[PDB]
């Protein structure tokens, strides 16, 4: 029984819920048909992932408030911040698509590439930005943590749209890159992209649900989480190239796309002059032969044997520093989440 | 001497204070090419149009704050809201430019036509909402009226995100689109897409910085500048077509993007069913020849007249509204306004 597993049916019933609520703008008829276009921008963009994000939200709620104060409401309350979490993922994604020219996302067409959709799919992804604050507002204004989710959830989005732009700035489309794929650029990258959102936001959301807004805190909680959402994504760009993409529900487009993959970043750290040259004359090109050629030089590097080597001493890491910043949560919080991203 | 032309020198003196606190994230040197982008973003972007709507933020503060109150601190934070709903606007241009296709904006190219942007300006425009927190928090983070500030600027994005749904879904591309040109819908759009954030957001913004909170105070405000975005919109549309583009500074897109444009909606309401045909053959293609057609058909409708006559009776419509709806403000917040739109 993975506290995820079980908690996870009473979270997807709720999005009807959520859904039920943004709409109910009752006693604002004229503007019916932009309701039914943010309800089907939900039910397309909003399910079919895993949820990992929002659920943690809900977890961590239950792990950090006393019993006593887990009243009906309070569910209400966790599972819309939970929600709110993901409709920010949905946000970034639908957005992230349109720029990275993404085919695929979650096992179907992504929304932009749907017919009578395009660029719109711009003004869609801003709507879901917006649904998450209408809904702290109507489930959460009364409550003392309210201003504090306003905060972490605005500051969320500052930190990945800085991340966002790292990433654009180091991958210049139709240009050579491979001069600055360094690890530094990487961390910096991966930190501001993926770690503020994935891993702290929803902890820290939790932690201030349950009057945790200790400074130490949420010091020592984000020094775990951000090592934990470096891991993940180095993982995510492992599997972009070498996943199953009937488990990753997604094709990778890191090479065509020029992106500081970690997969890159580690090519450039062991080739020899020679094999930069068949990098420098493949990467960040849409032929499918180029694409190849890469692949490999990565698999001729025993790229994927380096990987397994990372994932071992990352989880012995990982694990130390539960030890050092855990308390004075429960490392069940945190162990929760290493359990959800090791396998 | 119009009380926005004198307040002016200031405010763009202001933006370089703006920039520099932005950018010093100097604990966090690793994201120092994003803020960078972010600097190059914000100058090509925020400036260069006639700053109407954060000027107003400042006339309005001006005109609603015992003088005795006015300390050099309680301006900074005049100066920076101003400059809040100015980034706000810059975000809705950069996305909705992209959308619309759009060449031109305030004289100089498109920042997603610039080369090496492209569709990365989906996530500069992101940037530039993100900033608004980053000042709100940075200069009014101790101010009793702190998160009624925040909550307007979402409230404010969400209604203009639900006004640029409802012109996208009245506004389909490929299709014949004339049945669903009416006034109803027209009058909803720019309700939504203009109104709230171009007159309510920055007199709102004032009103709260100087205590007046009041549902009926901002329900009266709001009943007068909703009103005034109206006409402001048909002028838009008006000048979208008809304008002097070394005024307007943009290229009218509404005909070759088949919006519904005022005069669209006029036009439907005048023409023979022969001139139905002319305006359904010739509307929302991007041919040249096609575009010319309408524009001879609106002329021959005489609605550039019917226009003068509109903008003859929506200024003693606006001003009987003052009459009703000013007080308790100074009737010289709105006047300065309808000043600054009727010409
Ligand atoms: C979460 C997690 C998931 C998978 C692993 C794996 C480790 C490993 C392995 N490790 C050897 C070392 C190794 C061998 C080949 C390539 C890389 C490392 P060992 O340390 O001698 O057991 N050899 C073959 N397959 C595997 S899978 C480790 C962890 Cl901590
Ligand atoms: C914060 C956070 C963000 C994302 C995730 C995700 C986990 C996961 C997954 N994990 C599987 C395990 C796994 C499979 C392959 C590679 C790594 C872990 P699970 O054990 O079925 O949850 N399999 C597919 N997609 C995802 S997304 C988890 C968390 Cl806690
Ligand atoms: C803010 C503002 C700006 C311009 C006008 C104009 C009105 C008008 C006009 N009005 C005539 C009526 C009219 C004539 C032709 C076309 C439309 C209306 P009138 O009422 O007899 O003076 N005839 C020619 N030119 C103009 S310009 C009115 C306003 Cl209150
Ligand atoms: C809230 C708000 C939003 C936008 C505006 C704008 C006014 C204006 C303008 N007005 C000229 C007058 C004018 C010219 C043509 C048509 C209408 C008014 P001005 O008198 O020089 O300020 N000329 C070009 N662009 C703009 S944008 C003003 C406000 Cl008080």
């Amino acid at each position: 029984s993975d506290v995820y597993a079980q908690e996870k049916q009473d979270f997807v019933q709720h999005f009807s819920q959520i859904v039920r609520v943004l709409t109910e703008e009752m006693g604002h008829p004229e503007i019916g048909d932009a309701i039914a276009r943010l309800k089907e921008v939900l039910e397309y963009n909003a399910i079919g992932g895993k949820y990992n994000r929002g659920l943690t939200v809900v977890v961590a709620f239950r792990e950090l408030v006393e019993p006593r104060k887990q009243d009906a409401d309070s569910l209400q309350r966790a599972w819309t911040v939970g929600w709110c979490v993901e409709l920010l993922q949905a946000f970034f994604l639908v957005a992230d698509d349109i720029m990275d020219s993404s085919l695929t996302r979650r096992g179907q067409i992504c929304w932009y590439q749907k017919p009578g959709v395009g660029l719109d799919a711009i003004n869609d992804a801003n709507l879901l930005e917006a649904c998450i604050y209408r809904l702290l507002k109507l489930y959460c204004r009364e409550q003392p943590y309210y201003l504090n989710l306003i905060e972490l959830f605005l500051q969320s989005s500052y930190q990945t749209e800085i991340g966002q732009t790292l990433d654009l700035l180091t991958a210049p489309q139709g240009n050579v890159d491979l001069v600055r794929f360094t690890e530094k650029r990487y961390k910096s990258i991966v930190k501001y992209k993926t770690a503020f959102y994935s891993f702290y936001l929803p902890i820290a959301a939790a932690m201030y649900m349950a009057g945790i807004d200790g400074e130490k805190e949420h010091a020592n909680a984000k020094k775990i989480l951000l090592e934990m959402g470096e891991f993940f994504q180095i993982q995510d760009d492992y599997l972009d190239l070498f996943g199953d993409p009937s488990v990753t529900g997604k094709i990778g487009t890191d090479i065509q796309d020029n992106k500081c993959s970690w997969l890159v970043v580690q090519c450039l750290q062991r080739a020899t002059p020679e094999q930069y040259q068949i990098l420098k004359e493949n990467y960040g090109q849409k032929e499918a032969e180029k694409v190849a050629r890469v692949k490999a030089l990565y698999e001729e590097l025993d790229l994927p044997a380096v990987f397994l080597q990372y994932e071992e001493d990352s989880y012995s890491h990982i694990m130390a520093l539960i030890e050092q910043y855990a308390a004075p949560l429960p490392p069940a919080v945190f162990l929760g989440l290493a359990r959800k991203i090791y396998k």
